[PDB]
């Protein structure tokens, strides 16, 4: 089956170099910031073959319906931050209200992101973030692109969530 997930945050937080860990096994220094893109990735997860498409988001589209679009035909949410960057942070108020309201619906799979652990000057603690995952009912990963910790086990554990709401 092909799942629709969809990576959302502010920008630089590292959306595009997560996904491009995991679609081509590099770190990219440099990823034009505006350019939206997705990519199909044949997998296989607590043994069930699954298709991933993945949306690397960019931000406003042409049209606000547009967002509105892939956030309804989205199945699961990777919601980044960057733990060098409080305003991230509180951005993952908003964008657990809006899929929310998008959607219209109480329970949507999603899975907190806090990227950039290997950068420092850290403002965002691991315990603040994982308090608000935990209030929200869904995991949190610390990442980095850069080491690739936690990369594949956010993708994989957002499908995860995805199979429980659906399951
Ligand atoms: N050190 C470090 N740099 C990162 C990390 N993730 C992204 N970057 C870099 O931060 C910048 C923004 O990343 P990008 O993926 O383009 O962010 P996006 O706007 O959310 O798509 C780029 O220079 C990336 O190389 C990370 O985990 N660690
Ligand atoms: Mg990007």
């Amino acid at each position: 089956t092909e799942y629709k997930l969809v990576v959302v945050g502010a920008g630089g937080v590292g959306k595009s170099a997560l996904t491009i860990q995991l679609i081509q096994n590099h770190f990219v220094d440099e990823y034009d910031p505006t350019i939206e893109d997705s990519y199909r990735k044949q997998v296989v997860i607590d043994g069930e073959t699954c298709l991933l498409d993945i949306l690397d988001t960019a931000g406003q589209e042409e049209y606000s319906a547009m967002r509105d679009q892939y956030m309804r035909t989205g199945e699961g949410f990777l919601c980044v931050f960057a733990i060098n960057n409080t305003k991230s942070f509180e951005d993952i108020h908003h964008y657990r209200e809006q899929i929310k309201r998008v959607k219209d619906s109480e329970d949507v799979p999603m899975v907190l992101v806090g990227n950039k652990c290997d950068l420092p000057s850290r403002t965002v603690d691991t315990k603040q973030a994982q308090d608000l995952a935990r209030s929200y009912g869904i995991p949190f990963i610390e990442t980095s692109a850069k080491t690739r910790q936690g990369v594949d086990d956010a993708f994989y554990t957002l499908v995860r969530e995805i199979r429980k709401h659906k399951e």
